[PDB]
Parts: C-alpha cells; structure tokens; sequence
C-alpha cells in the first residue's frame, strides 16, 4: 500500500460512495437507478465494431471540442455506473473492456499529442477532457493496463503540464495536475497541485482583477461579477482537492487557506436563498437549461458538505447547520437529487444527526462593491441588485451563450420569497429579455456587453442591517440617460428615478416588474382596491393608479404589493411567451424545445425623447391587498428629494433618512449636507443617537468627503478614517475616502 494508492482510493469513494453508500436509502437509490439507465442508454447504440469511425453517431466529429468533451463525460458516467454500489451495472467487466477499448479508439482518432494545445476550443482540450479522463482512469484502475495508462496520462500531461492560470482555470489545472500526479504517482506534480492553490484567483484576496475580494466579491475575466457561476467551479474544485490532500504528506499549509472559510460567510451565504444561488452573480450561465438556480445552489451545498469534513473547528460545525438549513429550506427540488452519490451519504448524515442543529436565516444589507452587486436578506424575502460601471460590464456572451443578458445587470432588481420556481422552470429563454425588471431602456432595444462610462456605481452600508444603491445610467449603444437609487429598509424597497433624458428618438420605459406567473397564467391582481381581469394575452393601462397588488403563485410567501408616491400611469400585459433555450445558448447540447411561461408585465412608458423624466415606486413584498391598501393610505416612507443632484428617502418609523449625492457640489438633503458624490445613511434615536454611514461609490475620490448633519452632539465614536471637527451646534466631519474602494465608514453620536 503505498501513500498515493491512499489518495487514489480516497478520490474514488468521493466518485462512487465508497463501498459503505447504502443502497437502501430512497434518495441514494434513485440516484444510481438513474446513473444506471443513464449508462444503458448510453452502452446499448454506442457503436462497438472495430470498423467505427465515431463512438456515438450523434457525437461524430474527432475535431469538435464539444463532441470528443461529450464523450468522455459519457465515458465518465459509465464508469461510474460500473463502480458504484447499487448499480445494476456493478462490476459488470464487458461495460469495463468496452469504456477501454472506447478510451483506446480515442487516443488514436482524437485525443494525442499530435494536436495543438491551443486548438479551439482550449479549454476542453487541457482541462474538461483531463478531469473526465482522470475520473475513468482512478475508477477503472485495477483493469487498466500498464501499457493503456501511458497513452492515457501521457496525454494529459501534454496538453496540461503544470499550472499558471488564475482563478477558475488555475483552480482546474491544480486538479487535473493533481488527480493524474496520483495515478502515476509523481510526488512532485502532485506537490505542484497543492502550491497552485496559493496562486493568483485562489486563496489571496484580489485588489484587481480575477478572484475573490475582501469584501466577499468574485470577479473572473477581469470585469463580470461571477460568484455563482466561475467562483462555483473555483470553490467546488478547492473543496475537492484541499480534502484529498487533507492529511498527507501534501496537506495544504498556506496560511491563507483561511480565506475559504471567509467565502463561506461572505461570498456564497448572503446569496444563496432556499437552495438557490442568485443569478445575478452567475454571468453567462444563467443560458444554460442544465444550471438554473436552484440545480447550481445545490452543486454549492455540496462543496460546504465536502468542506465539512476537514474543516477545523468552529468551521467545520458551521458548514454543516448551513448546509443543514439549505437542504431543509429546498422544497422545490430535492437537494439529493442532483449532487453526487457521496455527497448525499455525507449530507444525510448532516440532517439525521439530531445534535446539529439549521443555521440562522441570514438577515441583513451587504454591498458588494467590488462586483456592483448588493443583496438585502429579510425574514420571507431576499431582493438582488445587479448594476454595472467603468469596473464592471453590463454582461458577458461569448461562445453563443447569454445573446439576450442586455440588461440582467443594468440596475436589475430580483425579488426572492416563497415562489422558489420564479428564476427556473425555463424563465431565461421565456421571459422578455427586452424588459428586465427595474431597469430603464429604450423600449425593445438592446445595448453592448462591456463597461460603462460612469464610475458612480455602489452603495452605503448602515450597521450591515439597512443600505442605499445608485447606477449613474448612460448607455453606449444609444442616448439614454438617468440616476437610479434604491433604498432598502425594513420590509419595503424604494426605488428612485430622475433625470431621464434622451435623444434617440425611441420610447423610453422603466419596468417596474416582469413576474412569471402560475400555470394558468390566472394570479389575481387589485389596482387601488379595484380586482383586475386576469385573462392572458390581455394588455391594459391602468391610469391613476396609487397601488397594485399581485398574488403570488404560493398559497402565501409570495404577494407583491406596489405603491406608487404621487400616482402613477402603468402600461401592462399579461401574456402565454414561447422560446427555446437554444435560442439564448446556441450550441449542440442545448435543448431546442419549446416552452411556454406566463408573465405579467408592468412598466412605466416615459415617451419619446424625454427631458428630466423620473419615477418612483416602492415593493412591498409578502403584503395582502389590505395591507398594501393600508400603507398607500399611511405610508412609512416619504420622498425627501429625486433631482438629478440628490435622491433621499426617509423611513419615518424608523427614523431612517437615505441620500445619494449624484454631484461634487455642496448639496443638502433633509438633515444632510454633502459637498461631493457620496452614498450616505442616518439613523436618529430621539434625543438619544444619531447613526451614520457615509460611502465614495466613484472609488476615484482621492481626498475626503465632507458631511455635516443638522443635528447637535455630545459626544461621538467613529470609525478610523473619521475626523470629527465639530459636534455643535451642528455635526460636522470629513471622511478620508482615498483608497477606500467603496466600503462604508460609520460614526455614531451622543445627542443632547
Ligand atoms: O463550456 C466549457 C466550459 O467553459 C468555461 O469557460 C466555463 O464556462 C465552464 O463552466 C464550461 O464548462
């Protein structure tokens, strides 16, 4: 027994279960029923004589990346039908001879040295080939021949020999590095694999640039916000090869490896809700039918599981009462039912265990500043903001997928409750991509991927528990115009618009929401007590309108009131929409059938060539008619100001005044006076305390910000940073903003 062969026995059981996976768990059986069937269909039309030109006729072509990749995760799954206790294909040795034989035919027509490392597409050459190849290899090992591993790792060791990438891609070299260096049992490659983690894009915070930030950002390809689609695959391949090294001779021993568990807390907890991983942080992969949010939360969860088992105290009991929560939150797909087989082993030993109790719900604001992205956590509702900026681009779409993402992130709002289906069931390719909710565009025109051209992207943090948002718009592909704020309170989200202006001659509109409705298409809906028809294809302006509610498609958990300060004019639809996700992901595996959702539809129509137009709305989420009714009668917020120099809003209950500085000039709001851009928050306590959290979104000042509160102190304690220079009769302190990079500072006064 040597060490490596401890390592290799250690990578099967996190492939197959191990021989411990019991079969007789309902959840472990369907899984390998499943993997099994799977593999049949597979083996019964794969073309076995020796004349073949092509493995499987529906994946010929020993010159596409997709196709050779496709048949190699094939492979894969039949290998692991082959080695996974309860298989009906267990051990079976002709599925053995025929995944080899297959293996052998692709070393000669396909898969060799004799290709260019770079041949498009690379990344299925040097990383998604190797890690399936490596799988089949470590699982088949015992019958694979000394001569047949050669042409095998000898391959691999070609296209990737070691590592020197960053983030994601830096993450999957080390793990196809470090899973051959096992087979062939080379100490040092395998030694290589472990340093790699420590490189660019892994465990160091970024301060640029690709890999995770100090405030729980994700960044890949320089500019787009990834968390949950790059970060996925970054922390599902660290947690893999951290627990295989885990214990030996090459245990991880970089300090920094601590930072995993900060990503934990910071990066992927605050957005994750009921098993679902926000898809505002996903990228382009919000195209791809197999990874909606739900199925890619889950793929998550089942890293914090592997973290779990050799994360050291507190961590470890930490990761396994979140996991616990998640997988107890997830009614609308079975968490088990598309994670590993030995990571439902490992989770149900979480859930069973009566000693370990669910995590807490997450409940406060965090603004991630690094990425333009911030997230309100509340009891009953989670709501995701995606902006963008000089630092971040407005979407990514390359190898034809995500043509449709335009404005997913352009000031995108994404309200999360009860109906955990809202964002799957195929609402990408249905939903009209024309008309993201809360955005401002010019109607049915899109806009390019890439930066924009203002640097006023970001937000305040009051105390981590309430916050503020603003996006200066300005569009590239045409002349549009606006500031855009977000307030977010207790239980209701204000949302700011003014100074819209434009030039390009097309309608301008601002979405208030795009919900995707139940199956008949019939929610019910009241406007200022009045019950609306609820018959699709039907569209109607609703003119005067101070209040509109619309059910949710839960029983309860998912009504959203809608209160609009002043009265507003709607234009609306409710309407049956049809796509196919080939059309937003246009390459073979996509799926071209047909699907159909419905959607109600609102938005604000701010006609043709506009001059200072502006809106303003308020969500109430998880409010029945009544109660919306009710607030529009007495409503908690009040509108202190929406002109394109300050947007402020006050939450008179909670005393509770919000401001965005849109100009560097002395302006003043309510009790705040700001002489530059600044994002800033107060909360007063009667004659006891007055709170503050004051924030440079631009990033770019290189001095201070000056405030003054028209309010009289005592006494003060403020963050470093912070200089008081007056507490009567007025407040007055400057903030040094140089290098802050967008985070808050907070200062809390004595009142008289
Ligand atoms: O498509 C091949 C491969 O490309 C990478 O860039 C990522 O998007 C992966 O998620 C994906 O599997």
């Amino acid at each position: 027994s040597d060490e490596f062969d401890a390592l290799r026995i250690k990578w099967a059981t996190l492939l197959t279960g191990g021989p411990a996976l019991d079969p007789a768990d309902s959840d472990i059986a369907a899984r390998t029923d499943k993997l099994a069937q799977d593999a049949n269909d597979y083996w019964e039309d794969m073309d076995l004589s020796s004349s073949r030109t092509y493995i499987w006729y529906a994946l010929r072509g020993n010159g596409t990346s997709d196709n050779v990749n496709a048949v190699y995760e094939r492979l894969r799954t039949m290998a692991l039908a082959a080695t996974t206790v309860g298989s009906s294909l267990y051990g079976n040795a002709d599925l053995k001879e025929d995944i080899l034989d297959a293996l052998d035919w692709l070393y000669v027509n396909s898969y060799n040295s004799t290709r260019s490392r770079s041949a498009y597409n690379w990344w299925h050459w040097q990383l998604g080939i190797p890690m399936s190849l490596n799988d089949i290899a470590v699982l088949l090992y015992d019958d694979i021949s000394a001569a047949r591993m050669a042409t095998y790792m000898d391959t691999i060791d070609y296209f990737t020999p070691s590592i020197g990438l960053t983030g994601a891609n830096r993450a999957w070299q080390a793990i196809v590095v470090g899973v051959r260096a096992v087979i062939v049992k080379d100490a040092v490659k395998l030694a290589a694999a472990r340093n790699g983690l420590s490189g660019t894009g892994i465990f160091p915070y970024a301060t640029g640039g690709d890999g995770f930030y100090a405030d729980g950002s994700f960044v890949q390809h320089t500019t787009f916000a990834y968390t949950g689609g790059y970060g996925s695959s970054v922390l599902e391949t660290t947690a893999n090869l951290m627990y295989l090294l885990s214990g030996s001779t090459w245990s991880v021993s970089d300090p920094n490896q601590s930072n995993v568990w900060q990503w934990i807390y910071e990066a992927y907890r605050p957005l994750l809700y009921k098993g679902a991983m926000m898809d505002m942080v996903r990228g382009r992969e919000i195209s791809r039918s197999y990874a909606q949010d739900h199925a890619v939360g889950h793929g998550i969860v089942a890293s914090i599981v592997r973290l779990a088992q050799f994360a050291p105290a507190p961590h470890a009991a930490a990761f396994k009462q979140i996991a616990k929560r998640v997988i107890q939150e997830d009614t609308f797909s079975s968490f088990y039912g598309d994670v590993s087989t030995d990571t439902i082993r490992l989770a149900k030993a979480i859930v069973d265990d009566p000693s370990i109790a669910p995590a807490a719900a997450p409940n406060l604001y965090k603004q991630y500043a690094a990425m333009d992205r911030a997230v309100l956590q509340r009891p009953g509702f989670a709501l995701g903001l995606a902006l963008y900026s000089t630092r971040i681009s407005s979407y990514e779409s390359i190898n034809s997928e995500n043509g449709r993402g335009w404005y997913t992130g352009a000031g995108a709002t994404y309200l999360y409750n009860q109906d955990l289906a809202q964002y799957s069931e195929d609402y990408w390719p249905t939903v009209d991509a024309y008309r993201i909710p809360g955005t401002t565009v010019a109607s049915g025109t899109p806009i390019a991927s890439g930066t924009g051209t203002s640097s006023w992207t970001g937000g305040v943090s009051l105390a981590g528990q309430y916050g503020a948002s603003g996006m200066d718009l300005s569009y590239g592909a045409y002349n549009l115009s606006a500031r855009k704020s977000w307030f977010m309170f207790d239980d209701e989200i204000v949302a700011l618009g003014s100074g819209i202006s434009s030039t390009a001659g097309i309608p301008i509109e601002t979405v208030v929401d795009n919900r995707k409705l139940n199956g008949a298409g019939d929610n019910a809906w009241t406007a200022n007590g009045a019950a609306l028809s609820t018959g699709l294809g039907v569209a109607q302006t609703l003119t005067g309108v101070n209040w509109v509610h619309l059910a949710g498609n839960t029983a309860d958990g998912s009504d959203i009131g809608y209160y609009f300060p002043g009265g507003a004019t709607l234009q609306t639809k409710r309407e049956a929409r049809t796509g196919t996700w080939k059309q937003i992901n246009n390459r073979p595996a996509t799926p071209s059938t047909a699907v159909t959702r419905n959607y109600e539809t609102m938005w604000i129509d701010h006609g043709t060539n506009p001059s200072g137009a502006s809106y303003g709305y308020v969500l109430l989420p998880n409010k029945t008619s009544a109660q919306v009714g009710a607030y529009a009668a007495d409503p908690a917020i009040e509108i202190v100001v929406n002109t394109s120099g300050v947007q402020s809003v006050k939450e008179k209950t909670l005393g509770l005044v919000g401001a965005n500085f849109w100009t560097d000039t002395t302006q003043t709001a309510d009790l705040i006076t700001s002489n530059k851009k600044a994002s800033v928050m107060t909360r007063e306590i009667a004659d006891e305390r007055l709170e503050a959290s004051v924030s440079d979104p631009t990033q770019a000042n290189n001095g201070t910000i000056a405030i003054e509160l028209a309010r009289s102190a005592e006494g003060y304690s403020a963050d470093p940073g912070i200089t008081v220079t007056q507490l009567a009769p007025t407040i007055k302190f400057t903030v040094n903003v140089n290098g802050a990079k967008g985070k808050s500072f907070h200062a809390s006064f004595q009142l008289g």
